[PDB]
DNA sequence: GCCG
DNA sequence: CAGTA
DNA sequence: CGGCAGTACTG
């Protein structure tokens, strides 16, 4: 749809990402998307360069696959890449940890299990290695959001619970369940992680915690593992955010994504002198190297339609925000 | 990697 | 803070 | 030349 050159460029982009080339991998990912998001198959080098996201270097790699049906660079990928990919797919381990485990001589999850030094999160990630690479049907994500909502609404009926991420973008499968919690009164959303997590543990729903700062009263997120009851259940990842009602549209926009749509909209805000985050859309933001020097003023954004409007953009329903 |  | 998210 | 989103835990 309408190119197989992306299949070859994805192998080389995955290789740079696992090796830590964060920015070289990004350039490849944007070129891959531009190639998947195009009408007529690319037949010329000038036709390849005309597309935004494809430069001279990327066009000549596309001209090599068109002429030869083979990209020479793939025959000289580091032999470590499959192992680094295997290790970075552990929750809590990234490019740095995987490179370190590789230098130390580990080549399998058996060597990680028996010989590696694992963090608490890395040990939970390894314990659910397959389940965590598995996507659930959106119907199970409904069961999970309904579980979190029932426990949250049980102690405070006014609480608003919404499933975001891929679920809200109408996707058929979900990597995890992203639940946003808020309160229309603007003050009762405070200190509910204590009660909500307590409640979900009493019923044996939460199996493990990955990120959960419960010592602080200003805990913003919960990242953990859950499992619905009955046979045939797998362990599913859960992501909960509790936000002030005033920041609802921005938190809802942020948490619906995609990650690439948020980046694209935030980069656009930067060009209009504004700043967009999960908390607020700000204006008159002073910047130096593109870093915040001044705070600016928060703009009133009661709904997601106001964020698009204040940025001079037409509204995009969640399903049209995949990129 | 790409682009201002 | 660097790593990971 | 140099930024590539902006922010939240963990130890
Ligand atoms: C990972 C990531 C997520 N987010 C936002 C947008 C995502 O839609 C939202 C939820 O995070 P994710 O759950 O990682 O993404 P997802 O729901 O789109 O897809 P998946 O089915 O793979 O779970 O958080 C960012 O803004 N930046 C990031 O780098
Ligand atoms: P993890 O499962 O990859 O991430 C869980 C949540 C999703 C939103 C948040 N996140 C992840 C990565 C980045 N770069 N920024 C974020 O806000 O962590
Ligand atoms: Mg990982
Ligand atoms: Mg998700």
């Amino acid at each position: 749809h309408n190119l197989h050159i992306t299949e070859k460029l994805e192998v080389l982009a995955k290789a740079y990402s696992v090796q830590g080339d964060k920015w070289r991998a990004l350039g490849y990912a944007k070129a891959i998307n531009a190639l998947k998001s195009f009408h007529k198959p690319v037949t010329s080098y000038q036709e390849a360069c005309s597309i935004p996201g494809i430069g001279k270097r990327m066009a000549e790699k596309i001209i090599e696959i068109l002429e030869s049906g083979h990209l020479r660079k793939l025959d000289h990928i580091s032999e470590s890449v499959p192992v680094l990919e295997l290790f970075s797919n552990i929750w809590g381990a990234g490019t740095k940890t995987a490179q370190m485990w590789y230098q130390q001589g580990f080549r399998s999850l058996e060597d990680i299990r028996s010989q590696a030094s694992l963090t608490t999160q890395q040990a939970i990630g390894l314990k659910h290695y397959s389940d965590f690479l598995e996507r659930m049907p959106r119907e199970e994500a409904t069961e999970i959001e309904q579980t979190v909502q029932k426990a949250a609404q049980a102690f405070n009926s006014g609480l608003l619970c919404v499933a975001c991420g891929s679920y809200r973008r109408g996707k058929a499968t979900c990597g995890d369940v992203d639940v946003l919690i808020t309160h229309p009164d603007g003050r009762s959303h405070r200190g509910i992680f204590s009660r909500l997590l307590d409640s979900l543990r009493q019923e044996g729903f939460l199996t493990d915690d990955l990120v959960s700062q419960e010592e602080n009263g200003q805990q913003q997120k919960y990242l953990g593992v859950c499992r619905l009851p009955g046979p045939g259940r797998r362990h599913r990842r859960l992501d909960i955010i509790v936000v002030p009602y005033s920041e609802f549209a921005c938190a809802l926009l942020y948490f619906t994504g995609s990650a690439h749509f948020n980046r694209s909209m935030r980069a656009l805000a930067k060009t209009k002198g504004m700043s967009l985050s999960e908390h607020a859309l700000s204006t008159a933001v002073v910047r130096n190297h593109g870093c915040k020097v001044g705070p600016g003023r928060v703009l009133p954004t009661p709904t997601e339609k106001d964020v698009f409007r204040l940025l001079g953009l037409p509204y995009r329903e969640p399903a049209e925000r995949d990129w």
